[PDB]
């Protein structure tokens, strides 16, 4: 009954924006967790980048990969919406400066370099497996991937698998404490998600996020929340196959967000 808000507003925007909607919600601090529609599948989109980089930093403590070698961008290697590899055609970057740049801003370009880096999406499905996560798959690179296609098992993952990898990514020990704060603050200095959950973010509160949007509507956010008297709180929001508006998307997110924050602030 904790969260009977939280359903009833999620309940309202599925009927709404005639919307598949799925929401996960897991307390560190006691063990609880709950969910809506938490088993159902949704596009990755860019939340999947978090992966990705992640499994950069897990092959380069393993010493499979120098995270601190340089790729050589080619212009025939862009891809749609790539501000930070754009203006370095002809150059190289390292693959930890490509993973802040896709964990930043969400820079496809860098996305891929960082993809072909760690075994495509074939080697960041096994990584998944291998951390416990049975549902998450990732199988293309940019743009193909955000598709979104009702049915598709392709670049999908419940709200409750990610939220749970999520979840061990940070807390867990797979990463060294060094590469879970890396990791951790490439969450929190991302630029891209202003007008998402920070922008209902509790006073004093601190946030780590990752969003994604794509094909027929796939609107989602990834993100871990917490403050001196709160210990973190996962947070998954997935929206698919609506005809809705960006606005009205992003709308869901604040207010199904909001709910969620009023469990723990009241």
């Amino acid at each position: 009954s904790k969260f009977q808000q939280v359903e009833q507003d999620v309940k309202a925007i599925e009927v709404s924006l005639s919307a598949r909607i799925g929401v996960s919600v897991l307390d560190t601090q006691n063990g609880e967790y709950w969910d809506y529609n938490g088993n159902q599948r949704f596009p990755l989109t860019s939340t999947f980048k978090t992966i990705a980089c992640a499994k950069l930093l897990y092959d380069a403590e393993q010493g499979k990969v120098n995270p601190n070698s340089t790729v050589e961008i080619k212009k025939a290697d862009l891809v749609t919406y790539s501000p930070v590899i754009e203006k370095q055609v002809g150059q190289a970057i390292t693959l930890d400066d490509a993973c802040f740049a896709t964990m930043t801003t969400s820079d496809n370009t860098a996305a891929n370099i960082i993809l072909s880096a760690v075994g495509g999406p074939k080697g960041v499905t096994d990584f998944l497996r291998q951390i416990g996560d049975k549902e998450t798959r990732l199988d293309r690179i940019e743009p193909d991937l955000n598709e979104g296609k009702l049915g598709d098992l392709r670049d999908t993952t419940t709200p409750k698998a990610i939220a749970s990898t999520l979840n061990k990514f940070l807390f867990g020990s797979a990463l060294s404490e060094m590469n879970q704060k890396k990791l951790e603050s490439w969450m929190v200095n991302n630029q891209v998600t202003g007008n998402l959950l920070r922008s209902v973010l509790p006073a004093g509160w601190n946030i780590a996020d990752r969003s994604g949007a794509g094909g027929f509507g796939a609107r989602s956010i990834t993100a871990v929340v917490w403050s001196e008297h709160q210990a973190p709180i996962i947070v998954s929001i997935y929206l698919a196959q609506t005809q809705a508006s960006m606005e009205e998307r992003n709308d869901a997110i604040v207010k199904i967000g909001h709910s969620i924050f009023d469990v723990y602030t009241s």
